């Protein structure tokens, strides 16, 4: 009943990569296009029959969402939605960030993402500007879940012991302790990502002892970059996220109940 609309022509490569290289696929009929992750699995499985595993589970608004996969041969091809504005990596100028209503709207979506995730179970484990992508209205999507692994299933949490992500997102309670919450771990990272988006920089290598900018932190002397970039409202929010202890660490629900992220800023759609 549908016709030929599902021949896959890779028009332009995205860019890399690491794993392989993303491409632009149209189909030649409809003109529908979708992105496609190839990766050599020449270059263990369990990485990626975990990635396209957890993306089948997946379906929310600020998700990129999975479309299927290709088997042909030796390479898997993941298909995923197209996100035409890129990273919002790319929206951050250094030593300045965005304009904070801009920053708040692509927070409250990271938020409404995250939330989503933690609901079904399911922690990313590395989120950060890069794996931050847009749509062509500059709706925030999350993506990459080639780290992601469930944290709860049967409705029983399990701890996490490996240390994975990128250091200078990373909460320290992963490299401090053998065992640890997931969620806690996720809420830390988009704290990370909001200081980024507010202050064009990122505050330390890793939440070390044995790093100076994070020492600075911990007592609280706000008079250096970035924290003196940022504003008292969203800064106050920072201190609520960036707690050492994961115990004491606001959770998300608290997050929507805060003063920051309630205030009006920015004005609706530049249409209509
Ligand atoms: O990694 C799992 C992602 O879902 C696959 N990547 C994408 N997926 C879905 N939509 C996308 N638009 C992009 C993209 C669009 C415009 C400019 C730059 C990037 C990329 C992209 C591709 C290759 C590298 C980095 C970013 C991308």
């Amino acid at each position: 009943a549908v016709p030929f609309v599902e021949d896959w022509d890779l028009v332009q490569t995205l860019g890399e990569g690491a794993y392989g290289e993303v491409q632009l696929a149209v189909n030649r009929v409809t003109e529908e296009a979708v992105a496609v992750k190839i990766v050599d699995m020449k270059r263990c499985p369990e990485n990626i029959k975990k990635e396209i595993c957890i993306n089948k589970m997946l379906n929310h608004e600020n998700v990129v969402k999975f479309y299927g996969h290709r088997r042909e041969g030796n390479i898997q091809y993941l298909f995923l939605e197209y996100c035409s504005g890129g990273e919002l990596f790319d929206r951050i100028e250094p030593d300045i960030g965005m304009p904070e209503p801009d920053a708040q709207r692509f927070f409250h979506q990271l938020m409404a993402g995250v939330v989503y995730l933690h609901g079904i179970g399911i922690t990313h484990r590395d989120i950060k500007p890069e794996n931050l992508l847009l749509d062509e209205r500059d709706n925030l999507k999350i993506s990459d879940f080639g780290l992601a692994t469930v944290f709860r299933y049967n409705n029983r949490e399990r701890l996490l012991n490996k240390m994975c992500g990128t250091l200078p997102y990373v909460a320290p309670e992963l490299l401090k302790r053998r065992e640890f919450h997931a969620e806690p771990v996720d809420v830390w990272s988009c704290g990370i990502v909001l200081t980024a988006m507010l202050a064009g920089e990122l505050p330390w290598d890793q939440p070390s002892d044995s790093c100076q900018e994070y020492s600075d932190w911990k007592e609280k002397k706000t008079y250096l970059n970035p924290w003196k970039k940022i504003d008292s409202a969203p800064l106050a929010l920072l201190h609520k996220i960036l707690v050492e202890n994961p115990s004491a660490r606001i959770t998300i629900p608290d997050i929507k109940k805060d003063r920051w992220y309630n205030k009006p800023l920015k004005k609706g759609a530049k249409r209509p």
